[PDB]
């Protein structure tokens, strides 16, 4: 059974796993601590992508425009606005891209100045009836995941339920859900973790996130080969372990959801 299974990784591992397997119209198939807070960390990313899309389709922002910046706005983790710091900008576009599949902080920060900032990333998220996940601080101090601390968290269903509603659902138009769901199935970041529990025969995207205390999480939404349609959060406290080893630990869980989807 799962709740077994998953805490005997918990035992083993010294580690803190919350997970949630969700249809495609969001209704929970298996879960465990899946109702608990933990820290978005990179996660939130998916999330802000989308509603830079949904100002796009409102015609409240250009796919084009160019997002200014210096030098004094970088982060440590931000490897594409680093290449692009010499030209001053990196398009809207740009930005979606880098902050998704490079999980590129200072394009994240850009995007968080485009929307209106953490309040309104909150405002969006419960326009979508989401009425758990908030956003509080930028980078890279929304990582502090600090026990206890609910500034910058989800839970694993509320996430899981959120990202079904943007990949599946019809809060975004078809032209951005795709290119929303072509930017996550590309992303660079997560061929270790969730779908490395998958068959690659399906079609998996994601976007991962690490935070300090040994924070290690991912969400993906999947496509089986006999065309059904799912959402998979995964997040973990394993500050015992090894970076490698966390990732592991996110697809053996993967791989134990997985027995919980028809076929
Ligand atoms: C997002 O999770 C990630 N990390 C951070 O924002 C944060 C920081 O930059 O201080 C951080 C970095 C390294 C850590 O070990 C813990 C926290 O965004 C840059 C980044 N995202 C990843 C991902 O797969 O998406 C990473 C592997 C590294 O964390
Ligand atoms: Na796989």
């Amino acid at each position: 059974d799962f709740e077994h299974a998953i805490s005997d990784l918990e035992a083993h591992n010294q580690a803190k796993i919350g997970v949630a397997l969700v249809s495609e119209n969001g209704n929970l198939i298996q879960g465990y601590r899946a109702n608990e807070r933990f820290a978005m960390c990179s996660t939130f990313k998916l999330p802000l992508a989308a509603l830079v899309l949904s100002r796009i389709d409102a015609g409240e922002e250009n796919p084009e425009r160019k997002l200014h910046y210096d030098s004094a706005f970088l982060e440590e983790y931000a490897p594409a606005a680093k290449r692009y710091v010499a030209t001053g900008y990196m398009t809207v576009t740009e930005a979606i891209q880098s902050a998704l599949q490079l999980s590129d902080n200072a394009a994240a920060n850009l995007l968080l100045k485009e929307v209106g900032g953490p309040p309104l990333l909150t405002k969006y998220f419960r326009s979508l009836g989401d009425k758990v996940s908030r956003l509080d601080r930028i980078e890279p101090t929304l990582n502090t995941n600090t026990p206890g601390d609910e500034r910058d968290t989800t839970t694993p269903m509320s996430m899981a339920q959120t990202v079904s509603k943007l990949i599946f659902g019809d809060t975004l138009t078809y032209k951005s859900k795709g290119q929303l769901r072509r930017l996550l199935i590309g992303n660079q970041t997560g061929d270790k973790t969730i779908r490395a529990g998958l068959p690659d025969s399906w079609v998996t995207g994601d976007k991962t996130g690490s935070c300090a205390n040994g924070g290690r999480n991912d969400v993906a939404f999947f496509i089986t080969t006999a065309g059904k349609k799912y959402v998979l959060s995964v997040y973990t406290n394993a500050p015992e372990l090894q970076g490698e080893e966390r990732a592991l630990l996110i697809a053996s869980v993967a791989k134990l959801a997985r027995q919980y989807v028809v076929h």
